[PDB]
């Protein structure tokens, strides 16, 4: 596995990162798929199922899924993810 940390990626020219967000079930929210030819897809670090901790340095524990995704869409020109690395299974 890659280290869990946090990585600074740029927006787009449509003013995305290239990460759709999920989880919310009946807290923890997690990355669903990296976009391709996107900035998230370029950098290589985040992947699917990852786990969002943060952004822009701040904790997202108590923030809804729709909360953390307004937050993220909402900061220009680039912006901090913070992600956990977790074990998977394959079956």
């Amino acid at each position: 596995s890659m280290v869990p940390g946090k990585v600074t990626l740029q927006k787009d020219a449509q003013n995305l990162i290239g990460i759709s967000i999920g989880g919310g079930a009946q807290p923890c929210l997690y990355i669903v798929q990296v976009f391709d030819n996107t900035p998230a897809a370029l950098d290589g670090t985040v992947a699917a199922g990852d786990e969002i901790t943060g952004v822009n340095g701040r904790s997202i524990k108590g923030k809804t899924k729709v909360e953390v995704a307004k937050m993220i869409q909402e900061v220009k020109g680039e912006v901090t993810i913070h992600y956990n690395k977790l074990q998977y299974y394959k079956v």
